[PDB]
Order: C-alpha cells, then sequence, then structure tokens
C-alpha cells in the first residue's frame, strides 16, 4: 500500500461549496514550487465529507498548502512532519475562516526511533557470532576427518578505509535512509563526504609516494611516466567500467557518461602530481630545538604550486559567478527545476552545468543528479563535471599540504598537530565565512554537485581534524591501529573497483522479503560492508594489494 | 524491414475460392515434432485476386510445409524448402492444388561471405589495430627520450583452443546456430568446449597429482587441497557464474544450483579422490599396457558409475514418462511427451533440486518449445563428466608414463581415439538422433562422451609432437589462456556486458556485426590472458 518513507494522508473535506487541491512541499527545498498533492472534490451533503487520500513523503518535513480551484485562495497552512507509515487524517471544516484538523489515525512507525543504536550493536553482535563460528567449524571439520584417517602512516590508511567503508556503504543504498545519500542540492550528508576525503587522501598519499621515490634516487620522467599512466588508467577504467549500467544494455558512444568518480581522480591526480613533480624540493631539515619554532617552511616551498592553485581557484570563482549562461542568470547556484520558485528550470548547476553541457553535451553526463527527485530537474548534470576539477585539485593541493605537514616535520609529532590544527581551524573559518553556517545561504553554499569552494574547505577541514585525531591514536600513541580499517586503506582501489562490479551479486545483494522496509535494506548494506571489510582484510593477509 | 535475423518473409496467396488454408511449419533437424502452425490463409473473395498472407519463416536450416485444409484437414500440398535468411518468398497456392513457392527477391547468405574473406579481413584489421595500438604509444616514449614437472604446453595449447572457442560462442558466436548449443541431440562447435575441458582438468588431475606426490608432499594435504578447490569451484560457480544479475536480486529459492563449474567441481572432486586414493608412481615399452592395469580399481569404479549411468537412464521408471527416454520433449517426439526434457535425468535432478533450482532456459526451449527447466549440468550426466575426465586421467597417464617414448605416446593416443570413436560409432550409428544412446549435451551422454573423448585424444595427437616433440609450433594463440583459464572463464563471465567485448550495433538483426563483435571480444580476451602471461600473473585454485 505505503511505500517506503511515505505515510498515508486523508483529506476529508467537509466544505459545501468549495473545490479542493492540496500542495506540498518538503522543508529541505530551499525555494521549491508547491506540487499538487490531491485535489478533494466538495461534500454532496453536510455530514457526508468527501475524501481524498494522498501519499505524503515521510523523510524530512512537510508543507501542506490548500486552496480552491475556483478563486485560488489559501484556505490554511500545514508544516507537520509525518510519520514513514502512517495514516494520518486531514480533516478541513468551516467553524465560523475554515479550520483545518490534521488527526493522527495510525501512529507513525518512528524510523531511526526503534532501531537507534540497539538493533546495530545487536546485528554487529549476530555477526560477529557467525564469523567466530564460521571460523571455528574449520577446524572441527579438519579434526573430524583428520581423526577418522619508508613505512606506510597507517593514519592515512586508517582515514581511507573509514571513506572506504562509508562509501560502500552509502553507495549499496545506507538502508535507503535519505542522510545515506548524498544532498539534493546544498548541505552535507554522510554519503557527501567520502569522495572529498578520498581526493585529499589521493593528495597526501601523491606527496609521500613522491617523496619517497625522489629521496630514493629515482628520475623525474620516470616518475612522470608513472603518474600519467596512472591516470590515464584511472580515467579508462572509470568510463569503461565504473560509470555505465551494463544491466541497461550495450555500450553505445552516444551515450557514454565520460566524467565520473575515477575520471576526475584521475585528471586531478595528474594534475596536482605534476605540480609536485614540476616543483618538487626536498624535504628539509629543522632546528631541532622543539622550542615553539614555528617555521612556514612548508608553504614557501611549495610557493609555485600555491600561486597555481590560488590562480586555479580564482579561475573557478570567475566561470562560476560571471560567466553568463544562456537564459539562465549569471553565477547561478540553485538546482533548477522547481528549486529556486521554478523561474531556472533548465538551469541545474548553472555555469558549472553550461560548461558541461557545452563542451561535453547532454548526453554525456549524468542522467540522474541527485536534485532530480527533491527539485525535478530534467536537464542533466554530472557531479563530477569540468568546473568542480578545479576544486578537486584545490582540495587534493589540500592533502598535499597536509602530506607535507606530516613529512617535513616527521620527528615531532607537536608540531605535526599544531599544523593540522591550524590548518582544519583556517579551512572551517574559510568554510564559515563562505557558507555563514547555512545550509542554502551564504555567498557558496556548500555543495557536492558544483564541488563547490566552501565545499573543498568544510571536507578540507574535517580531514584535517580526522587526521589531528587520527594521527596521534594510531601512529604516536599507538593506542589504536585502524583495526578493522587499514585494510581498505591498503586495497583501497580494488574495493572501489570490486563493489562497483559486484555490487548485485549475492554475499553483497539478495533479494529482500520487504523492499520497501528501512531495517532490511540497513542489514543488507550492513553486512554487504562488512562482507568487503572482510575481503580487503583476507587480502591484506594473502598480502595482496593490487596498485595501479 | 520487419524481418528478424535468420528470417524469412514468405508471402502465401491463395488463388482459390472454395478453401480455406492454414500453413504448417516444420524445421528438417527436429527428430520428430508436431507441425506447428505457421499462418492462417483464408479464401480468395473472387476469382483473380488471391488473398494473400504473411510470415517469417526461419531459416536457420530447412523448412517443412504443411499446407491443409483447415475445413476438412486434408493436406492440398506439402513441400520442404530451405529458405535463406532476409527472402522473400511467394508461395503460390491454386487449382490446376499446386504449390510452387517463386522467390520474389533473392535472399542473404550470411555464412559465404562472412566467414569466407570477411574473417581474413577482420584477423588484418585487428592485428594491424593491434601492431599500431602497441607502436604509436610506444613512439610517443621513445621520441620523448630523445628530446629529454613443467607444464606441457600441449595441454596448455589444447585448454587455450577449448577457452578461445568457448569464448566466441559464450559471448554470442555471432549468433550463428552452428555456434550455438546444438537443440538436444547433436553436435555443434559450442557442445565440444565442456567435454574437452573436464577431458583436460582430468588430465591437469593426473599431472599435478604426480608431481606433487613425486616431490614428496602428504596425500592429506593434497586432498585438503582438493577438498578446497572443488568447494571453491562450487562456491564460484553457484554465486558468480550461474546468475544473471542484470534481471534481479537473488533468492534462494529461485538459484540454479548446478552449472558448469559446479559439475567441474564436483568431478574433479571425484576423480582426484580416486587418483589419489589409488596412487602409484610412474615406474621407468613397446607393448606394456601398464598405465591401464596400474589404474585398475579406478577402472572397476568408473565401469560401475558408467552401469549405473545407464541403468538410472534406461530403466528408472519416470512417473507421466516413458522409461529410458532419451528425447527432449516438448513438440519434440510428436509432442506426446510434453513434460519430459530429459527423461531420466530430468526426473532425478527435478526431484532432488527441485524446478525451480535448474536451468530454466535449456537448449531443446526454442526449437521443440519446452516449458519443463532442464539443467544441462545436472545430477546424472555427472557420472558421465566423471568418466570424461578420467578418460582425460587416462590420457595424463599415457603421458607421464611414457615420458621419454614419442611413438608410445603417440600408438597409445591414437589406439585410444580409435577405440573411443569405435564405442561412439556403435552407440550413436553415425547418427544425431538414432542409434542407442545418440550424441547429448544436455543428457551428457555416454555417445557424447566417448565421441568427445576420440575428439580430445586426436586433438592430443596433433599438439603432443607438434607443441613438444618437434617443437613446429608453440600454442602462439593459444597457451596464454592456457595458463590463466579460470581466470578467463570467470572474468567473461563476469565482464561479459562490458564495454570492450560488447557495444551497441548499428542493427542486432547482422551476423556480420554480431560475429565481428564476438571476434573482437575474443581477441581482447586473447589479448588480456597474454599480458597476464607476460606479467605472470596467472591465478589458479
Ligand atoms: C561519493 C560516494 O559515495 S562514491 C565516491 C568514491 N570516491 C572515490 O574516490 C573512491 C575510489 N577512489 C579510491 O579508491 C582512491 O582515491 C584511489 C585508489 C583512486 C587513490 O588511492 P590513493 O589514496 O591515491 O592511494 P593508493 O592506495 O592508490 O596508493 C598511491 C600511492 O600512495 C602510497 N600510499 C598510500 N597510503 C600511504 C600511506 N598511508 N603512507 C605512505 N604512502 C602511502 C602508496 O604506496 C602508493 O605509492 P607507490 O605506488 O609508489 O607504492
Ligand atoms: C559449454 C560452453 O560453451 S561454456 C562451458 C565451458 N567452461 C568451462 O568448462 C569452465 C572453464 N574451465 C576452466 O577454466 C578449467 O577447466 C578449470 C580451471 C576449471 C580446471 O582447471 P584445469 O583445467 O585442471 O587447469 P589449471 O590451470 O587449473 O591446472 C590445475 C592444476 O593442473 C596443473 N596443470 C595444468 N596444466 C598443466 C600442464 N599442461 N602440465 C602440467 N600441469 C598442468 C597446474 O599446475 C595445477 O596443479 P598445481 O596446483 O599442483 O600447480
Ligand atoms: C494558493 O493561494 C495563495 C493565496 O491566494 C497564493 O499565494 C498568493 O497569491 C498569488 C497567486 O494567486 C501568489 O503569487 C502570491 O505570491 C501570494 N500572495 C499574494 C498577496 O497574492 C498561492 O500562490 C496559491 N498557490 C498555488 C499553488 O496556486
Ligand atoms: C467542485 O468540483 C466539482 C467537480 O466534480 C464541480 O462540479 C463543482 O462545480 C466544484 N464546486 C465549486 C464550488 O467549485
Ligand atoms: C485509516 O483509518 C481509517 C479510519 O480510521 C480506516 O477506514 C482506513 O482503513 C485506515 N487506512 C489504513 C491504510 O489503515
Ligand atoms: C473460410 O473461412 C471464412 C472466414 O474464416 C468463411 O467465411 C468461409 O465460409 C470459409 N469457407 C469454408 C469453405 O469453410
Ligand atoms: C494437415 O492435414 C493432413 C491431412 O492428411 C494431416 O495428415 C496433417 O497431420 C495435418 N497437419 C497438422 C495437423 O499439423
Ligand atoms: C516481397 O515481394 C512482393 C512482390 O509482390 C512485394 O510486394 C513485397 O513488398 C516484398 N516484401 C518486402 C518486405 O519488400
Amino acid at each position: 500500500e505505503l511505500k517506503m518513507d511515505q505515510a498515508l494522508l486523508l483529506i476529508h473535506n467537509e466544505l459545501l461549496w468549495t473545490n479542493l487541491t492540496v500542495y506540498w512541499k518538503s522543508e529541505c527545498c530551499y525555494h521549491c514550487l508547491f506540487q499538487v498533492l490531491v485535489n478533494v472534490p466538495q461534500s454532496p451533503k453536510a455530514g457526508k465529507p468527501s475524501a481524498a487520500a494522498a501519499s505524503v513523503s515521510t523523510q524530512h518535513g512537510s508543507i501542506l498548502q490548500l486552496n480552491d480551484t475556483l478563486e485560488e485562495k489559501e484556505v490554511c497552512r500545514l508544516e507537520y512532519r509525518f510519520g514513514e507509515f502512517g495514516n494520518y487524517s486531514l480533516l478541513v471544516k468551516n467553524i465560523h475562516e475554515i479550520a483545518c484538523d490534521l488527526a493522527v489515525n495510525e501512529d507513525p512507525v518512528d524510523s531511526n526511533l526503534p532501531v537507534s543504536i540497539a538493533f546495530l550493536i545487536g546485528l554487529a553482535v549476530i555477526i560477529v557470532i557467525s564469523f567466530l563460528r564460521l571460523l571455528l567449524s574449520l577446524d572441527d571439520f579438519n579434526n573430524w576427518i583428520s581423526k577418522a584417517i619508508p613505512p606506510r602512516l597507517r593514519s592515512v590508511d586508517t582515514f581511507r578505509g573509514i571513506a572506504l567503508i562509508l562509501m560502500v556503504f552509502v553507495n549499496y543504498g545506507g538502508g535507503k535512509y535519505w542522510y545515506f545519500k548524498h544532498a539534493s542540492w546544498n548541505g552535507l550528508t554522510v554519503a557527501d563526504l567520502v569522495f572529498p576525503w578520498f581526493v585529499f587522501i589521493m593528495g597526501s598519499s601523491i606527496f609521500l609516494s613522491m617523496t619517497s621515490i625522489l629521496q630514493r634516487g629515482c628520475s623525474k620522467f620516470r616518475l612522470l611516466g608513472k603518474i600519467a599512466w596512472r591516470s590515464f588508467l584511472l580515467i579508462c577504467i572509470g568510463i569503461i567500467i565504473v560509470n555505465p549500467n551494463y544491466c541497461l544494455g550495450p555500450l553505445s558512444w552516444d551515450k557514454v557518461r565520460i566524467p565520473g568518480v575515477l575520471q576526475r581522480l584521475g585528471v586531478t591526480y595528474f594534475v596536482v602530481a605534476v605540480l609536485e613533480l614540476l616543483f618538487a624540493k626536498p624535504v628539509p631539515e629543522h632546528c631541532a630545538s622543539e622550542r615553539s619554532c614555528l617555521s612556514l617552511r612548508d608553504i614557501t616551498s611549495s610557493w609555485p604550486q600555491w600561486l597555481l592553485i590560488l590562480v586555479l581557484e580564482g579561475l573557478w570563482l570567475g566561470l562560476t559567478f560571471l560567466l553568463p549562461v544562456p537564459g539562465c542568470p549569471t553565477g547561478y547556484l540553485g538546482p533548477g527545476g522547481i528549486g529556486d520558485f521554478g523561474k531556472y528550470p533548465n538551469c541545474t548547476g548553472g555555469a558549472a552545468g553550461y560548461i558541461d553541457r557545452l563542451l561535453l553535451g547532454d548526453d554525456h553526463l549524468y542522467q540522474h543528479p541527485s536534485s532530480a527527485v527533491l527539485y525535478h530537474t530534467e536537464v542533466a548534470y554530472d557531479p563530477e563535471g569540468i568546473l568542480g576539477t578545479i576544486n578537486s585539485i584545490v582540495m587534493a593541493f589540500l592533502g598535499v599540504q597536509a602530506g607535507k605537514i606530516l613529512l617535513y616535520y616527521k620527528a615531532r609529532t607537536k608540531d605535526i598537530l599544531i599544523r593540522f590544527t591550524a590548518w582544519c581551524c583556517i579551512l572551517g573559518l574559510i568554510s564559515v565565512a563562505l557558507t555563514k553556517v547555512s545550509e542554502n545561504e551564504g555567498f557558496i553554499p556548500v555543495n557536492k554537485n558544483l564541488w563547490s569552494l566552501s565545499y573543498v574547505t568544510t571536507l578540507s577541514s574535517f580531514a584535517f581534524f580526522i587526521l589531528l585525531v587520527l594521527y596521534p591514536v594510531v601512529d604516536v600513541k599507538g593506542l589504536w591501529t585502524g583495526t578493522p580499517f587499514f585494510y581498505p586503506g591498503m586495497n583501497s582501489i580494488l574495493v572501489y573497483v570490486g563493489h562497483e562490479v559486484f555490487e548485485n551479486y549475492f554475499p553483497f545483494q539478495w533479494k529482500l522479503k520487504d523492499n520497501q522496509s528501512h531495517k532490511e535494506h540497513l542489514t543488507q548494506n550492513i553486512v554487504a560492508t562488512a562482507l568487503w571489510v572482510l575481503i580487503a582484510y583476507i587480502l591484506y593477509r594473502k598480502k595482496i594489494f593490487w596498485k595501479i
């Protein structure tokens, strides 16, 4: 009857001489049009109101505006938040103006109230018990037959493993929860964090591997060849394997999505690694005093790259806020569709979307952006577009900066911690200035689809804080080893390609008894993520590390 | 036009007034099929204006048309014609009743120009493109620099031939009928790879077992390795290879338990454990026959297993079905056994695994219109798969016992090939549908096993001197997949739909485009195997 995250709204219209139409919009919309929910006829006679049934969305908030069909006047307005499976009744009547009362016939399922952390810890206990029993069964079976007859940081690795586990969880569905999906246009969800963290970690590893290779006595040209080959392979693997849905049919060139996650990673890797190789200064030595020296030797040594990154960021800001888009406001950052009151429907992405549609074409972009379900956008927008690559490069260079911090001051963790704290604080201040700590307001609101500058600064401050926490615990104090996380940290590309390839396979996806149940989807996605962690751990035990 | 691939437009118009015509169709290859209706041709309203009809007749191989008056059910005429692909034929029936079937436009051969010189042209194109890709990329790098126990290889070649053929026929084989699995009885090019794979698996079982045991390894560690490999093969087949995940998520009550890799694992376990249990060191000749008497317990057990297969096939009473039924069911055998596909083997696997846990689209479903699910890699045929794996083990025994006696190996290979060919001739009477046990991949018939074993022994007889002794030709396109068989199979199952192997065609009703796509995909899989060989990334177990 009712789908997932969808209540039932019964609308009894007791008025005699007024047609009734009901409009609905979410509270997550910034400026959305009022979609038609249902049209309720007038009551044929007193005491027998006419009723119409509507299925309202539950995920986040709801606004109801009831208007007459004849005169189009506001009868009454509602801002109720509905439950996942409810039988709400909306009675409109003339008590005198007209007073409408909303009644909850059946109480909500109250999603996230029942599962809480109790269900999650129970599922973890169950899977741990099953894994232990499976491990112990091998010994009993064997006995029965026998009776008859530089080193890796591991903080970067734990960070990458956290990102990979979260990415596998949110990519497989994340329980089909709205906060485990990418945000529609603006704001930040759990699924919007992993990709910037992946780019940040990629930049950090770029600096780490490049400086290790250069200090081992390697030529710059061979390293450039390796960088070019890796970027080319990333782009090709993305385009051929990761982007297309091969269950829909054979891959035609006219409908090939050129941009993608791996294409963005390859392009940014090439750009920032080539910048690092062009300006590659050896890691110098400190004063060996530990007396709060606070030397800015890890920024002035890279001012080449800082100047070029600032030029690229200025280019991104100019192309975003200044490039004229035909039939579209200059400097448009909205989602289009019904967003911004539906006056710019074919404007999803503004300048970034325009540049993507111009250079690559509509057919070669992402056909189903995140805004399509909330703002009802019809144009194809690619989150990993062309303008966003500039900010992807900027964040990869911030990750390179983190690697420079943790390599220049490798001797003392005090300097590393202060550098990480200062960078996190500065990036957080920049993000607060840009977005005014607001989801949809601010100069540049946080936006994964546009890869906003505030998106980059917010997620970079998050990654710097994550490093500030993980580096002492995992490395200096050694209190933790990233115990379940670092195996994906070592087999990141294998995990990504595998879960993009084996997404529909049985251990990661099976048929559920109820597909509208959040609990079943969450159980399946958690099991699949745990199985990918298990696969990464098994490969780690076998010393198998696929590297490009 | 509206003509699908392998179809001809048949325009039937009758210049007659006082009879209604219904046209029946029956492909020539089917053994005993009911005449399925094709089209109903009504009376012409008046003389001089025949009433026309349209029908798309299959042109894969032959066609028999039964035109009988639907009012009285008497055949006005019956003609057997080999229609051409994309043809346009006018079956004119009128009083003199005479049927002629004139030709309106010429058909398309679809096989001669596509495989006479098109194959050479495509091979030239692919080798030129590969050379250009390998050279131009390296040309830029060279220009920039200026500015700045051993494997036999005949078994490997045989396995690579089987893998190339399997990749070609699984991907479609150009959608040609002779590159698909035969509808029930008979042999096609696609019906040879799996028995060859089982034969090679048995030969490799013996070679690996002898090497491991002569190296001093214990029998229990080897038994654990056997069990682990069989379990892994079964699990891979069940989880990765069998399901079509493009349809939807996997449910237990709709999962195909049998399969290619499951059967390979079961036969590997049985044959390898038999060899390990009755394991003897190879001794150290013109007329010795020692490699047959040494494995007399295994031969006795294989004879008992074959007798059990014969007894279950020809004596097990299947309810609602004739005993010893080797036919395909459906409209085959005059449609008197509509649900009898496989007979005893189908009954056994339906009773033990259920209709849901079988292959829901048997190869006979298109020709004989069978409605039951029959699994070619079922339960009863696993006995014959074990037998053919043991024949492969015998080939490995021949290879290893007479290692230094090439003439002895050749004599043994030709003797086994001739003996198994004689058995196949006796069982089939050289006939696809006649004989005591006709050749059948779906049933994995005993004569199927013996025919493919004689073929494999002849292949080995031709390959052993050339690739090993005389060194005339290493399996230079073939051993590269031969040493990565499991990777090639699993990858081509997983990446079947991916771009290098599949892309959207200009028209899917074209044998030329499909053949080009499948040959390109097979060549790309050979190239992937060669790349893995060059980097030594042989995946095993
Ligand atoms: C939005 C969603 O929900 S889905 C979006 C998902 N986004 C993604 O980016 C997922 C896919 N991406 C990835 O998996 C990764 O970003 C990758 C594989 C592309 C890049 O991984 P990277 O972080 O660049 O590191 P990778 O493991 O490939 O190794 C690169 C180099 O860094 C080195 N390195 C890695 N970790 C460390 C470490 N902790 N310390 C030192 N060196 C390290 C490696 O040794 C290697 O150098 P080498 O080749 O000279 O030996
Ligand atoms: C019907 C259709 O169109 S599709 C159906 C066809 N598909 C199939 O049959 C599935 C694909 N099959 C296969 O890939 C293979 O048959 C397999 C991998 C499943 C079977 O493995 P095998 O054929 O025995 O070969 P594999 O390469 O795995 O060799 C296994 C052992 O034999 C040894 N071996 C293999 N070839 C040789 C050789 N030429 N000389 C010596 N030893 C050899 C290996 O060393 C290994 O022993 P080890 O563990 O001691 O090292
Ligand atoms: C529902 O009715 C209200 C009230 O009549 C509408 O809001 C006002 O009226 C016009 C449209 O008639 C709006 O454009 C104005 O912005 C509102 N204020 C004033 C002062 O007019 C509302 O637009 C109606 N909703 C729909 C979907 O028709
Ligand atoms: C209400 O809607 C009905 C449509 O069924 C229409 O016939 C009627 O005239 C409407 N009444 C008013 C007051 O608009
Ligand atoms: C909702 O409640 C009304 C009365 O309270 C009842 O008639 C109706 O069947 C209920 N609907 C559902 C889906 O439970
Ligand atoms: C042939 O069929 C047509 C319509 O189906 C019918 O009108 C006619 O009477 C039939 N002729 C004979 C001889 O049955
Ligand atoms: C067509 O009619 C003839 C008349 O003898 C009959 O023998 C034949 O079986 C018919 N074809 C069918 C029923 O398919
Ligand atoms: C087949 O030939 C006839 C000749 O009368 C013609 O009318 C018909 O259009 C042809 N069919 C096609 C598909 O061209």
